[PDB]
C-alpha cells in the first residue's frame, strides 16, 4: 500500500471520515482505536479497509505483523 490507516484518515474531511466510520460499521471512536494501533483490526474489517481505499490503506499496513500468514496469498 501507499500510507497507513491513520494517515489516510487524517487526509478526510471530518464529515467523510464520520461516513467512512459509518460504512465501516465502527464507531468514529473505535476507528479511531483501530488508527491509533489501540486495538486490533480484524481481519475482515483489514479487508474492508483495503477494499473502500481502493488498496491505498493494504492488509499489509493493517495486520503488519502476520499479514503474511493470514494471506499467504497475498505475498
Amino acid at each position: 500500500g501507499t500510507m497507513t490507516l491513520k494517515e489516510f484518515i487524517k487526509s478526510l474531511r471530518v464529515g467523510d471520515a464520520k461516513k467512512f466510520a459509518a460504512r465501516l460499521g465502527v464507531s468514529p471512536s473505535y476507528l479511531s482505536q483501530m488508527a491509533s494501533g489501540r486495538t486490533a483490526i480484524s481481519p475482515t474489517r483489514a479487508l474492508m479497509i483495503e477494499s473502500a481505499t481502493e488498496g491505498q490503506v493494504s492488509r499489509a499496513e493493517l495486520r503488519p505483523h502476520d499479514w503474511e500468514l493470514i494471506w499467504p496469498e497475498y505475498a
